């Protein structure tokens, strides 16, 4: 009875944090669209910033005064978000602990396409 | 053994409600700013029909939106007038004006957030020449 | 994906179906009355051609519109009637007649609104100069 | 390990005790979008029709049979169109043609028995001056 | 569709309503220049026809319009003066001068632009 | 959870998305049905013209048009051959016909959805009024 | 420690058969979108009248890459799990066809749209 | 809830979070080239009166669209240059320039994905067709 | 509007704008040909009027100046396109002649007269 294995947390915890990641990545797609959308000539896009898209999106469970403090976080190998504002670019990183290969989101508004 | 899976599960179920959540009413109101638009060029096929219709098209006379009335179709439900349709725009009481005096057209619309107005105009005599 | 966008979609349905929409009925009169106008001018000058053409063009016998048909070309349908070329008085069909005893050809126009009719007016006998 | 065995029925009983939630939320009034842009397709399809016949001022009466040749399949390949236009109260179509009056009505009743709503529109008679 | 759809179909109009506008009555006042000039072929040739009336057409008399009047038919609303069946320009179009024999049609457009003159002579040449 | 997946998963989604699809083909017939009278005419123009400058009026050669190619300009792209220029029909590949042996000239055109056949006629010959 | 054998006794539900009601939602949101770029690209070429030989290689331009940027189209639309696209366009017809099938192998259901010629013609 | 239902909530999100996304660049510049098949006809229309409104019509000067410029209306902002209001292109900005010396209209339109151009044109100066 | 309904007034409008457009100079020079045919009779009748009286310097008096005064007659008579009167005479020949040469390089076309020598076989 002193013999049955113990499980680790960690291995449930990052699973479930790889799939927190993956929700916010696909709400922060269509904000952007919508400040594209919104922006005062929406056929030119212009210089999109991440602190600039807050207006979007709602405060924390705390009532925290910006959004750095509701997106999620990560090592990235600290935002598990960043925009890449001169080459038009979102990315979103999920690192695991144990070492396994890191995971990364894209998405490319800049008249990029598939090309093929 | 099953403690571990019951704290396990009150670890996860922590951590997925952290999700962020949008926030309503954000979007919205750019679509009055395409109505406003798209009406104005409906208005201006409208005024260059009865600019045309009348017996001395090279001399027009006066115009106003109450005379440019039997063009628009009523409103979809039982209404008396032209006014009852085109877009409202109240802190800004119609959203189309006429300068019945000296021929002008314009349409006009401003957010709530205080940014600057948008303006349309057309000018239909005599304009366009550098 | 979640609600609130969900919502916002039916929100911008709402507002962009509520556009106007435009009348059927527009600038026909005008139409109708410019080719009754060029028409005329037509059948004045077939009617003058065809004076040159009797035996004696200072008398000629009596006009009607019905002998002037080879004149016209057949419409465009192949239909070969000339009252089926001239256009229609929608007053009641053509808009052309001959008032065949006093040598006067009359074309005429009547507002669809009732408004005030046009009326254009020729003849070939003398009196149509004056001093 | 009787303990945390006897927790286990603790933690179980109170785990087992969340409200749980009921299915229904907008499947209603998401209905009521599909009525309302169906009716702005039927009217641009039937403002086509209208003026495709050799005199636009005295049209063929308009059933709705006849306007079907505008409107694409069901996409389980159905082959009629009320099979593709909403379906409403027994009474099955949401949309009818009442052609002695030269009016197509658009139809819509909620679930709680509340207010009506009806959209209209006629190509005969159109908005009055002043 | 889902809200993408609803965004394009907001960028298109702008972009669908900004095509250009023409004008109206740029090209109007030119047929009068024209219809000028075939009436003055037409009374042209009526006074060439008027020659030949009195007794002698190697001495001809003195001429006006209202003499020559009974040589071209009364207007299409059938009112019957002639100086209204001419073409009109800011002044009747055509002169006659019976101290020189000459005839003149004449058009000057709004545009501010230099005027056209036409001319006719028939005693001497 | 698992309900506020399911109705934005499948019923609202599947209310909303699967509104009826206007047909792509029946909106063109009108615009072909134009151009095609608008050649027509323009045709007859130029024909009218080619028989104006012949040696002896009485008796053209003869007439097909590439012979009456030079008075119509190269469209656009300059494919600089006239029947690039005109529509066409492949069930009528010209929309316009030439016969030489009856002086005729034809036009023809056909709906689609094969509804009755629309033709139009031109003929210089003697046998051509009344 | 009997007891455990009782605790331990608790059903587990099937993954499986909760994927169906998922996999047909991103099935037909799918279609409408590739619906939406053939009635789009049918009025861009010089003759709006005649088509091209429409295959969706060539509508690939109307929609983005996939979050792992991998490129291609057929690498972005849903995958028919007995195989590899879910979304077929048949040429010679104009005709796009859309299948699904459920995991236990009940009646297949197919989404269609045709471009040519396919007006109801009603009664 | 339990660990074997609270993965499956898991599972759903990563199915429907991986629908496709439309590009609206590809969706933007389709409109763009109803810009340039619009515009370029009604400079057609303009040139086509402005040779007819010259002193000596058979006789034509040169032309450039400043001498062109009062024919069509100044843009909806009361900006005054004809440049403002037609439409432009990388291959410029103009998408319309006119040859001074060969007579000739051209229209160009460049996708924004680097793919095949395209060239509209017209020539008024006697080239005519085969 | 829709998409699905937004995209045919972009089809129609791609249709509408192909209609073929008439070619303005192939009727102009058509038109001119027309004063060349006449105005070869009113110089015939002229000539062969001051035959009978008793080079186009010596038949100048003979005909009406132009409507604008200008100088004389060589003023007045059409325009050749070749390279300026479109008419010509030759006394060395008793020879008038008189051309019209399309704008195309298509067929020339020649009228002709003689004081002398009409009639064949």
């Amino acid at each position: 009875i002193a013999a049955v294995a113990i499980p680790a947390i960690t291995s449930f915890q990052d699973n479930a944090r790889k799939s927190r990641i993956q929700s916010e990545h696909r709400e922060l797609v269509s904000a952007i669209q919508s400040y594209i959308g919104a922006q005062d000539d929406p056929t030119n896009p212009s210089e999109i910033t991440l602190a600039k898209l807050a207006p979007y999106m709602s405060k924390n469970a705390k009532n925290e005064d910006g959004i750095v403090n509701s997106l999620a976080k990560d090592k990235s190998g600290g935002s598990a978000h960043q925009i890449d504002t001169t080459n038009h670019k979102l990315i979103s990183t999920f690192t695991p602990s144990n070492g396994g290969q890191a995971t990364v989101l894209t998405y490319d508004w800049s008249a990029n396409g598939v090309n093929s």
